[PDB]
This record gives structure tokens, sequence and C-alpha cells, in this order.
């Protein structure tokens, strides 16, 4: 019987000795701000097509960027800790590690290298999520009624660092080991799914069949968020970015300029996508380009078109650099307090 | 006659009067502790070497894993910001528009992709830089006296934010511009310094031409180190790892353990290195994972070995993870205190 590890049952109170022990590590680090852990990864081996390195490169500048605006620290993992949690499965093992690891974290954020944040300028709202434990996007009536199989998203979700979270965890994984395990797991999501395909289990089929049956032990600490694009699907947003640069601003996260563009199915480093390959990766260059020319403009520089590895000026060069306009205030922002 | 950009020659002032007026932005996040942005980058295009991109991927996670313990923000530009000046000369427009955007900077930290953090333990020593503005690993004699193109490394230094670095920046810049300019520059220098080979002007040579050359003028704010390995020839190291896992510690810096294993002349995302491509990636492996070992630790983890992928745990799971710390205290270091 698989298990993430030896059972912990007191955490809150673990985390609440050490905090008190030391005080040089709040979990907040400012009055509304949790302290949190963005954390990614990708598997320990070059990818299958070779222009798939190149993809989780920018991805990770991407979230480089962002997370210095933001004020977040970054792990990014390039190791399997359970040979039978493989895959999108690995995140399990490794989510646990960390909270343990670091109790000064107040909301582990996952992020899958397939996802990109696009809207540079968004905070998320900690305060809304006070009463929670873990945000995911999707919608109740998706999950709990329909219990269709992408009510929710797990390629970008806040975990908090709590006892509940352990056990949630412990509740979540045990569809996850490799072979036959996985795969009879697979017949029972696609049976009981709506929408699902027949395939072995992934780690979103098996949150929201957790969710859908077992609503009364972790609905009410579940937070399905779709006022704004925590995860946005790629394939109604990428051909909107011109409409949103020409009607919009960065700063809302929803339908009018997505916080995170999740290239879902796409998959740039294995050898085949369900999406046709020269869609993805321009798609992909489309994307990473809105998001950086959020980050080029603080320095006066803009890519020439949304497809362009080339770069241009915003501006002549002054001998007055303080005097600036920063559009949006990201070169110095509230996030570094 | 090309020019970095408009003259600034207030900029002491500037900054000092931002600082004042911005007191939640300090150029000194602790006592003796400097802000510090590391910079890095690489081509926005894919290697022509199709795996040169998984080593970029491996090297910027080593740079996040060593800049979050230390409390030190990360840019990874992938910009060309100035047509002129291609190739390692892309560094000098870049680092100049970061020093005038960010006046909170006390010290930028360039560092080629190429360079890895094999010391994860070892803080620079900010004091002994209290009086100089740039710090390089590299020789007195050797570069003064000997004039030798490697006195010297650029891969790997701190630019203090001043008017000072400003103008070395104007006096640097001039042998980059690409084409007739840098090939004839590269003449001057084969010709100048001692054991050039021949070809293009480079940003190394021309550094040691310049400081040699024009000592008085430059030399007193610049601290050539050679105390520990702020660079370090892969030639020299990598073969020695095993043998520093036996006898020493992480936290010397020097030859005992190397802060950077900086791999010149391998090309892993180009071509035409100086030595063969397969000698060169076996040797990044073993620096990622002699590194990677140090973060992998922290968690219960290692590399079976530095030449394998797959980690074995170093130690059992436990229900009481608050109890052991790490062996060197790097999941709650002071420099995030
Ligand atoms: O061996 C692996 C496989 C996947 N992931 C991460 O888990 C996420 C989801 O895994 P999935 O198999 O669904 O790939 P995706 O289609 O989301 O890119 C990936 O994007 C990676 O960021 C990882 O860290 N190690
Ligand atoms: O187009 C480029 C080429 C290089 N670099 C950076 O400048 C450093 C030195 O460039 P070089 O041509 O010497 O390649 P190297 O042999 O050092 O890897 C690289 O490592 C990169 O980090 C960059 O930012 N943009
Ligand atoms: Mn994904
Ligand atoms: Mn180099």
């Amino acid at each position: 019987p698989y298990s993430l590890g030896p059972k912990i049952s007191d955490w809150d109170e673990q985390r609440r000795d050490w905090l008190k022990q030391n005080p040089s590590f709040p979990n907040f680090v400012a009055p509304n701000k949790p302290r949190v852990l963005l954390v990614t990864g990708s598997a320990p081996k070059p990818c299958e097509n070779p222009v798939g390195d190149h993809y989780l490169l920018k991805s990770i500048k991407n979230k480089i960027d962002y997370c210095r605006i933001h004020g977040i620290e970054i792990f990014y993992n390039m190791a399997l800790l359970d040979a039978e949690m493989a895959g999108f499965w690995a995140k399990l093992p490794l989510i646990r590690k960390l909270l343990l690891s670091h109790p000064e974290i107040e909301f582990l954020w996952w992020m899958d290298s397939d996802a990109m944040f696009t809207d540079m300028v968004f905070e998320l709202p900690w305060e809304r999520y006070k009463d929670y434990n873990l945000v995911m996007h999707g919608w109740n009536e998706m999950v709990y009624d329909q219990k269709n199989w992408i009510g929710l998203n797990t390629g970008s979700f806040l975990l908090r660092n709590s006892q509940w979270s352990l056990d949630l965890l412990d509740a979540w994984a045990p569809m996850g080991p490799k072979g036959k395990i996985r795969e009879e797991a697979g017949k029972v999501l696609t049976r009981e799914l709506k929408d699902r395909p027949a395939f072995e289990a992934d780690d979103q089929s098996a949150m929201v069949y957790l969710l859908a049956t077992e609503r009364e032990k972790w609905g009410g600490k579940v937070y399905l968020e779709s006022g704004y694009y925590l995860h946005g699907y790629w394939g109604i947003l990428v051909d909107r970015y011109e409409e949103m640069i020409e009607n919009h601003k960065p700063g809302f996260g929803d339908h009018r300029w997505p916080l995170v563009t999740h290239f879902v199915g796409c998959k740039p480093c294995g050898k085949f996508g369900d999406y046709p390959v020269e869609r993805c990766l321009r798609q992909m260059d489309r994307a990473f380009n809105f998001g950086d020319n959020q980050i080029l403009q603080m320095y006066g520089f803009t890519h020439k078109s949304l497809g362009s590895r080339r770069v241009k000026p915003t501006r002549n060069q002054t001998d007055r650099p303080l005097d600036a306009k920063d559009e949006f205030g990201l070169l110095h922002p509230p996030f570094k307090a």
C-alpha cells in the first residue's frame, strides 16, 4: 500500500511552535501578504524533440520575471523522489517535501512548465483565500454536479501549509502509483466522470473524483476560482492577444488579460502532442512575448511583433532615466516592500 | 561613432536623491549586505546544437537555487538590445540599462550562462569590496605587468551602481561594435596582449587592454580577486570533485570547493568549441550534480553519483521533520532573515 510518508497529525502544532521559535522567518511577509513559494519543474533528461528544452527555458524565464516583480521565490525541481509517482503525479511527493521542509511557507503555488504568466501586473487576491486551504481554477457546478473531468485544473494551484493539506495529499495520491494501479484507476475515472477519455489516471481527474464524492470532507476549504485565469486554456486565449492589447491593459487577470496561459495538450517536450506542433510553438512564442512585452516596457523596449524574437525601442534614451514614467509601476512595485 | 547612450555625469547624485526619496527600496538589505541583482542570459533562438538548450535550463536552475538561498534577485535576458553589440558584447548595453533602471541595486552580478554555482554555502565577502566598484577574478601581475588576455575573467563579476561604473562602460564598449570595428580592434588586442590568439575583439581582452593601459584612472577601484573561484576554469576542477567531497565541505569557495565552475571553451549551445562537446557536456552534468547535491541534501536526497540523474534518499522519512536541521543550515540561512 503506497504512502507519501509517515503519517503526521500534529502539523498545525509543529508549525505553530516552529514559527514562535523562529520569528526571523514569519509565514506572512506583510500585513496581508503570505509567504509564497512557486514550485515548477520538468523531467531530468533532455526533451525528445530538441526545441522542447528551449521552450522550458523561456517558460522559467517567464516565471522568474513575474516572481521577481511580485516577490515570491521559485523552486525548480529536476528529480523524481518517488519512482511510483512519475509524470504529473510527481508533484505530490515534491509538494509534501517542500511543505514539511519549509514551515515558514504559508502558500505553495504549483505551476506546470507548460503554464506561462501573461499578466505581469495582476497580484493574487490573497485575502479572498484567507479561510481556504486549496485554490484551483474551476467551477463548482462542473466539479460537484456534472463531475466533469475538466471542472478544475491542477496545473496552477495554491496549497496552504497545514494539516488539512497533508491529509488532502494522502487522499489524492492513491490513484497515482504507476502500472496496474494507475491504469485500473483510469478506468474508474473514465467511467465515473463526464467527458473523460479513456487513459491512465491523472492528478486532475482524481481531484475532481475526490471532491465530487467526498465534498463534505474537503469542499469547505477548497476554493474553485473562476473570476480570473489562475489557469487559462490556451486554445481560446492566444488568438485574442491582439484584441487585448487594443482594448485593455495588464492587471485584469481575466478574459481581458489572462494571468496564466496554460498550453494544455501541446507537450513541447514530448514526441507528439494533442495539437499541431506548428500552432503550439508559434502560440507559445506569442504568449511568451505577450508577457515579455510587459517586462521590456519597463526598460524602453518591446518585441517588434508578437511572433518576433527581435525587439525595438519604445522611446529615445535619456540622461534623465529617473524621470521616466513606468507605466504600470513594475520597476518598484509594492510587492517588494 | 558608437555610444551606449546619452552622457550622464551626475548619476551618483541622482541615485542618492532617489534613495532618500524611496527608503522602502534600500541599496543595502541588511548591515554590510548590499542589494544584488544577478544577471545572465542567452540568445533568443534555440541552440544550434540542440541539446545545448537543456544545459541552459540546468544552468539557470542552478542559479535559481543559489540566488534563492542567498537572497539575490535574478534577471535573465533574452533580447539583443543593440544590433551593434552582438555576442559577448551584448552584456554592456544590458548592464547599463539595468543599473540606470534600478537605482536600488548596489551591485550587479553578471554571470555567464556556462558558469555554474558549485558552492551553495559560500557567501561573497562584500565588506572586502566596500571601497571598490569592479570585482573580477584575476591577478594583478598577469593583467598589469604581463598584459595577459587571461589575467582576468569577465564571465562572473560584480559592478557597483555608480557614475564610475557608467564611465567604465563608456571606456569598455569602443572595441565592441560588430564588423570592421571589432575585427580591427581584435588585431590590436592580439598584438598588444600576451598569448592572445587571433580573433575578433572580445570584452575580456578589451578589459585587460584597458586596465593595463590606463591603470591610474581605473585600477584603484578594481579588485582582482584570487582567494576564491568567483570564476573557476572547469579544466582544473571537474576531475577533482569526488576528492573534494571526501576531504572538504561546501563553504570554502576556493580550491577545496569552488564557488563557480565556468566552462570556458565548451560552447554547449553554439559550436566550434575549444574542446570536444562530449567531454564538455558530461563534465557539466557532473558540475550540475555537484552543486545540486547541496540543494537535494537539505531535503534528504542526493544523486547516486555525480554522473547519475537518479537521486537516492540520505535518511529515512520521519513524522518529526522539524527536529533535524540540515547539515549546513541552508533551509533557513541568515541571508533570508
Ligand atoms: O517528470 C516530470 C513530469 C512532469 N513534471 C511537471 O508536471 C507538470 C505536469 O505534468 P504533465 O505530464 O501533465 O505534462 P504537461 O502536459 O502539463 O506539460 C509538467 O508540466 C511538469 O512541469 C515534472 O516536474 N517532472
Ligand atoms: O546573444 C547573447 C550571447 C551571450 N550572452 C551571454 O554572454 C555570455 C558570454 O557570451 P559568449 O559569446 O562568450 O558565450 P560563452 O562561451 O561564454 O558561453 C553568455 O554566456 C551568455 O550568458 C547573452 O546574454 N546574449
Ligand atoms: Mn500542464
Ligand atoms: Mn562563459
